[PDB]
């Protein structure tokens, strides 16, 4: 199947998912020059207080922190949506270097990591519904440098030796998503895609401005985890991002002057 490696990266994509070659494909280079300040934007409402997670899974590709979407519980409302949008996971991107990992980029700055709170349009009842809308998820798109920890990602890292290898899970309830976000929610506001196959083009990205600070140690614990399946030889979890795609015929907007 798809990967990252040489053979089964990024650039081979478009033979199974020629959506790979679309309109609005994500991540893009964010020209924070080109961006234009947008009036119209409302407030950007994160809530969150009501949040349910319930567990980690290594899906051998990233680790996503899975959340209960059976009720409003945790929602995205605000800036650029119309409507209520309810966190599903979240999962990152990172680099084998600091000097690489996310999938945006700012005036083509990498950044070690790249955080993604997936969230679906209630309009649409259920997920795999809603990925087949032009509207149909927000993702919230944090950037992760390198220098202080991170208290709140402290509880991710340390989960992480349980999931090593593609396939496996463990519970892991109880942790606030707040606890990732930077002091600001000012943002950049493009359509386009997922990130990973298939690649579907239903995706309303807020990317925010603000990066948030994690540790070497924290990073490090990142770079431990397996592409592969237990028993399987060993291929670690690095680099596992896209790299910018073509603007084509997109404005990105930004929330703040
Ligand atoms: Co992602």
């Amino acid at each position: 199947h798809w990967g990252y490696g040489k053979h089964n990266g990024p650039e081979h994509w478009h033979k199974d998912f020629p959506i790979a070659k679309g309109e609005r494909q994500s991540p893009v280079d964010i020209d924070t020059h080109t961006a234009k300040y947008d009036p119209s934007l409302k407030p950007l409402s994160v809530s969150y207080d009501q949040a349910t997670s319930l567990r980690i899974l290594n899906n051998g590709h990233a680790f996503n922190v899975e959340f209960d979407d059976s009720q409003d519980k945790a929602v995205l409302k605000g800036g650029p949506l119309d409507g209520t949008y309810r966190l599903i996971q979240f999962h990152f991107h990172w680099g084998s270097l600091d000097g690489q990992g996310s999938e945006h980029t700012v005036d083509k700055k990498k950044y070690a990591a790249e955080l993604h709170l997936v969230h679906w349009n209630t309009k649409y009842g259920d997920f795999g519904k809603a990925v087949q809308q032009p509207d149909g998820l927000a993702v919230l798109g944090i950037f992760l440098k390198v220098g202080s920890a991170k208290p709140g990602l402290q509880k991710v890292v340390d989960v992480l030796d349980s999931i090593k290898t593609k396939g496996k899970s463990a519970d892991f309830t109880n942790f606030d998503p707040r606890g990732l976000l930077p002091e600001s929610l000012d943002y950049w506001t493009y359509p386009g895609s997922l990130t990973t196959p298939p690649l579907l083009e239903c995706v309303t990205w807020i990317v925010l401005k603000e990066p948030i600070s994690v540790s070497s140690e924290q990073v490090l614990k990142f770079r431990k985890l397996n592409f592969n399946g237990e028993g399987e030889p060993e291929e670690l979890m690095v680099d596992n991002w896209r790299p910018a795609q073509p603007l084509k015929n997109r404005q990105i907007k930004a929330s703040f002057k």
